[PDB]
DNA sequence: GTCGG
DNA sequence: GCTGATGCGC
DNA sequence: CCGACGGCGCATCAGC
């Protein structure tokens, strides 16, 4: 927040890109920029500063010269009245509306929350659920609520078999002091990369959790990848309701996908990129050789987030150090 | 929108 | 009824 | 100056 006017401002641009425009690249491009000042260790004092960096432009540099002398942007006041924009921009923050949708909704006169409400019946089962919750899910979990549904998961995983491993990943990982949601990775010794499928190796963990009534509802559900919704048992003030994520993933591919589900978004962006630019692809769940012709070879051994640190040659950075 | 081809 | 096409979130 | 920029699991539904 030492420029967090400008990385403001940025955001901004990047979410009406991605809500409005449908530019996806240009959403990434400014996210791109609004990560690279963040990280900049100075106060920029003019566009030919934040130009120096990699990710910034010419359009960029212009945009920040505008702020700086001005402290505000014309384009973002004009987005901020025009109806459309504006309203395009206020339904993709129901969960389960994005761009299309909401330009649909949009397009039919549809433009608030109550609007919503008074045509739920064109809501599908996920866009429900998110207008249910709708300021529920725009609170952040402070680290202490995060700690107590660490605790509830692992213990109800434990129930199921004490062979599961839950990791909680994402931001709570990272070590933030408040979160956006619960992301848990899963493991058990009978799902490897090879291991013949076993159905309800996920659906044993989720049902277990929904009769301790800690998870409420669900958004999608499959073999591999749960989202839903949990909420802390309420002796007194009902607690907010909580976006979980869970994912089930091969034993041995365990530590790229602590790594992958870690982060941060940016950061991983960032590792795939640096891994080309030294002859390996990353993904979820594997770190593989590239070479000549584009021939990824078999994934490499790892068994530490460290040890493919190593085949990068990136200096281990501490999950706190990955909020990016 | 930005950068490397 | 089905499934390719597409959206959404991540 | 142009083209690349990450891909996938899951849900829904237009068009047969
Ligand atoms: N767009 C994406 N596509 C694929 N993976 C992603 C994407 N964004 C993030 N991830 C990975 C890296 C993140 O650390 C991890 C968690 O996603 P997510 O829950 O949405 O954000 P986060 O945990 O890093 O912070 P927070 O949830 O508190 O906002 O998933
Ligand atoms: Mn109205
Ligand atoms: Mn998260
Ligand atoms: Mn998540
Ligand atoms: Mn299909
Ligand atoms: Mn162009
Ligand atoms: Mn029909
Ligand atoms: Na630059
Ligand atoms: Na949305």
């Amino acid at each position: 927040t030492l420029n967090g006017g400008i990385t403001d401002m940025l955001t901004e641009l990047a979410n009406f890109e991605k809500n409005v425009s449908q530019a996806i690249h240009k959403y990434n491009a400014y996210r791109k920029a609004a990560s690279v000042i963040a990280k900049y260790p100075h106060k920029i004092k003019s566009g030919a500063e934040a130009k120096k960096l990699p990710g910034v432009g010419t359009k960029i540099a212009e945009k920040i010269d505008e702020f700086l002398a001005t402290g505000k942007l014309r384009k973002l006041e004009k987005i901020r009245q025009d109806d459309t924009s504006s309203s395009i921009n206020f339904l993709t923050r129901v969960s389960g509306i994005g761009p299309s949708a909401a330009r649909k909704f949009v397009d039919e006169g549809i433009k608030t929350l109550e609007d919503l409400r008074k045509n739920e019946d064109k809501l599908n089962h996920h866009q429900r659920i998110g207008l249910k919750y709708f300021g529920d899910f725009e609170k952040r979990i402070p680290r202490e609520e995060m700690l107590q549904m660490q605790d509830i998961v692992l213990n109800e995983v434990k129930k199921v078999d004490s062979e599961y491993i839950a990791t909680v990943c994402g931001s709570f990982r990272r070590g933030a002091e408040s979160s956006g949601d619960m992301d848990v990775l899963l493991t058990h010794p009978s799902f490897t990369s090879e291991s013949t499928k076993q159905p309800k190796l996920l659906h044993q963990v989720v049902e277990q959790l929904q009769k301790v009534h800690f998870i409420t509802d669900t958004l999608s559900k499959g073999e591999t990848k749960f989202m839903g919704v949990c909420q802390l048992p309420s002796k007194e003030k009902e607690y907010p309701h909580r976006r979980i994520d869970i994912r089930l993933i091969p034993k041995d591919q365990y530590y790229c996908g602590v790594l992958y589900f870690t982060g941060s978004d940016i950061f991983n962006k960032n590792m795939r990129a640096h891994a080309l630019e030294k002859g390996f692809t990353i993904n979820e769940y594997t770190i593989r050789p590239l070479g000549v012709t584009g021939v990824a070879g078999e994934p490499l051994p790892v068994d530490s987030e460290k040890d493919i640190f190593d085949y990068i040659q990136w200096k281990y950075r501490e999950p706190k150090d990955r909020s990016e």
